[PDB]
DNA sequence: CGGCGGAATTCCCCGG
DNA sequence: CCGGGGAATTCCGCCG
């Protein structure tokens, strides 16, 4: 019944504050931690989903902040 | 001096199969061509395709590759 | 020779 | 951790 709020992909739990699936989880600790500058070919609204979501870190990671997701939480 | 890659405007290494195009859009095409060819954009179709962002969408730089005329039989 | 196709290699992101 | 797979550079075979 339960899905990732960035991907729509199935949810492991609650992850960093924010309900998300393992990869957006493992996704969100590379991207903090690696100080990453993503930049969007898009025009910053792409669709993330399951396939899609490799498409743009950017707005991935943009997804993912937006969620609330935070290190310390 | 310079000639562009007419997919991702980077140098372009020749003529690779038809298309002026840099090294890594002719092994890109390559790859794609022979790949399973389900590629989705995350964007409208539209999205720019250069040095940088050219990793981002394989469909739209497939798409780039094939307006520009690249093909095997080159 | 130089140009092009292409395989091989290296690098890195991704996800189980 | 690990393996899978794409990206891009490197290296080689062929031919005009
Ligand atoms: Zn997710
Ligand atoms: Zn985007
Ligand atoms: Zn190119
Ligand atoms: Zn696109």
């Amino acid at each position: 019944p339960k899905l990732c709020l960035v991907c729509s992909d199935e949810a492991s739990g609650c992850h960093y504050g924010v309900l998300t699936c393992g990869s957006c989880k493992v996704f969100f600790k590379r991207a903090v931690e690696g100080q990453h500058n993503y930049l969007c070919a898009g025009r910053n609204d792409c669709i993330i989903d399951k396939i899609r979501r490799k498409n743009c870190p950017a707005c991935r990671y943009r997804k993912c902040l937006q969620a609330g997701m935070n290190l310390e939480a």
